[PDB]
């Protein structure tokens, strides 16, 4: 089993929790992703952990993705708020029954420092899996780099996330997955890329992604690579971060990315496609 999950950013940063759940459920998703910010907003709106569980249950829904841990690479970055965010994701994962937490490292630090910091983060995570996400503009720039550091840290909960946008913008291929044990890839996130990159790649990534297979990043070929390598993702996230789609409509966004996801997985991995 692999829950088709609408990732947090796919619905923006404003929508209430109950609307997020409802829009997801109405559009055929098995789960939602939640950022710590979304969770804090819900608490600020007077919702409790308990109420969030009830609402999910009311829509036959689950939170299946928890994110996003960053700013863990250096002593100066690991501030009290950083550490609060870490702790908040850990609690969120336990609460909602999620086994892994999405993680990225923006800071371009020497890799030996990354190995050590990653090990420490996995220690902090205890039973939870750290899903380290490579990104072309980050301190872990491609899949080989992510595997190198996860491997070297020597914690079994150091695992890997493949997000189509990052895969395509880091120009990854079939060879990128070489020597990466399939069972180390904890999740997959689907979307697609514009033909022409932004000047600032990080702006593009957070503002102007395309729906799966509607772009120039061979989402279909990407899914097939991971499938054939023997990856068994815990979640199939759909992470299409698009200010334009959200501005058009949440329902619009949700329908558009579901239909696109179904198109790609029908072709590439029918056994887990939504049905
Ligand atoms: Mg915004
Ligand atoms: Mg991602
Ligand atoms: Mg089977």
């Amino acid at each position: 089993k692999c829950p088709i999950t609408i990732s947090s950013y796919t619905l923006g940063t404003e929508v209430s929790f109950p609307k997020r759940v409802k829009v997801a459920a109405e559009n055929g998703f098995d789960g939602i992703g939640l950022r710590a910010e979304n969770y804090v907003d819900a608490l600020a709106a007077g919702l409790t952990d308990e109420d969030m569980l009830r609402i999910l249950d009311e829509h036959n829904m689950k939170v299946t993705e928890v994110e996003y841990i960053t700013q863990w690479g250096t002593a100066e970055d690991r501030t009290a708020e950083q550490q609060k965010k870490e702790q908040t994701t850990f609690h969120m994962a336990r609460l909602f029954g999620v086994k892994h937490i999405n993680c990225g490292l923006l800071e371009k630090i020497p890799e030996e420092q990354i190995i050590v910091a990653l090990g420490e983060l996995c220690d902090r995570a205890e039973e939870l899996i750290i899903g380290l996400e490579f990104m072309p503009y980050s301190g872990v720039a491609d899949l080989q780099a992510a595997w190198r550091v996860a491997e070297a840290c020597g914690r079994d909960n150091a695992q890997l996330i493949c997000d189509t946008w990052h895969w395509a913008r880091a120009n990854q291929t079939a060879e990128s997955i070489k020597n990466v044990p399939a069972d180390r890839i904890v999740s997959i996130q689907l979307c697609d890329v514009h033909e022409t990159p932004y000047k600032e790649l990080r702006e593009e990534s957070l503002h102007d992604r395309l729906a799966p297979g509607e772009g120039y990043g061979d989402t279909v070929g990407f899914a097939k690579i991971l499938k054939e390598h023997g990856v068994n993702p815990r979640v199939m996230g759909v992470e299409v971060i698009s200010d334009s789609m959200v501005a058009t409509g949440l329902e619009y966004a949700a329908l558009k990315v579901y239909n696109a996801t179904k198109k790609v997985l029908d072709e590439a991995w029918p056994e887990i496609s939504p049905r």
